[PDB]
Parts: structure tokens; sequence; C-alpha cells
């Protein structure tokens, strides 16, 4: 009961009326959040419409952040483009 984005359509939220990033297969509606976000908005709109796992780790979000995140999840990668984003 996954709810499944193709990228061609995640690629398209992508603005200030709907922001979505794809973390490790799964679909962040970050649109609002991105107001909030203790590191600013731009790096989240750079990552508008795409994969932003290795920003995630990179930064080293705590354990909270993780945890925070999980309340903007809408969905999931569809399984036909999860060779060309990585998990
Ligand atoms: C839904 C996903 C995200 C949530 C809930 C979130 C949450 C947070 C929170 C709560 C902090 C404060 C520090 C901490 O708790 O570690 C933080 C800091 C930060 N975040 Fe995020 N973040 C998210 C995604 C991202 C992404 C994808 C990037 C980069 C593209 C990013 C870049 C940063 C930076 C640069 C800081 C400031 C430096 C730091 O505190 O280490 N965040 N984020
Ligand atoms: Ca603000
Ligand atoms: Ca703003």
């Amino acid at each position: 009961a996954v709810k499944y984005y193709t990228l061609e359509e995640i690629q398209k939220h992508n603005n200030s009326k709907s922001t979505w990033l794809i973390l490790h297969h799964k679909v962040y509606d970050l649109t609002k959040f991105l107001e909030e976000h203790p590191g600013g908005e731009e790096v989240l709109r750079e990552q508008a419409g795409g994969d932003a796992t290795e920003n995630f780790e990179d930064v080293g979000h705590s354990t909270d952040a993780r945890e925070l995140s999980k309340t903007f999840i809408i969905g999931e990668l569809h399984p036909d483009d999860r060779s060309k984003i990585a998990k």
C-alpha cells in the first residue's frame, strides 16, 4: 500500500507552490517545511524535484531531525526509477 510517484512526476514539484524531494527512495513534501528548516530554505529549494539523499547524510542530521522528516513522507519513488536514483 506504498503510494508511488515517478521521477518524471517528482521533477514537477520544484517550486514555491509544491516542493518535493527524494531521500532513500521515499518522497517528502517540504513545501511548508522549508519555511522552518534550521538549515535554511535555499538548500532545500536547490534539491527540489530530485534526490537529496547524499546531502541529507552528509550534513549529519540528528536522530531528532530524521524523526521529524518522517512526518513529510507522501509516498515512495516508483520502482521503475530505482536504478536511476539509488537508495
Ligand atoms: C525532511 C528532511 C529534513 C529535515 C526534517 C531537516 C531537519 C533539520 C533540522 C531539525 C536541523 C537542525 C540540526 C539537526 O537536527 O541535525 C537541520 C539542519 C540542517 N539541514 Fe536539514 N533537514 C532536512 C533535510 C535537509 C536536506 C535535504 C539538506 C540539504 C540539502 C539539509 C541541510 C541542512 C543544513 C545545512 C543544516 C544546518 C547545519 C546543521 O545543523 O548541521 N537538510 N535540518
Ligand atoms: Ca521562516
Ligand atoms: Ca520563505
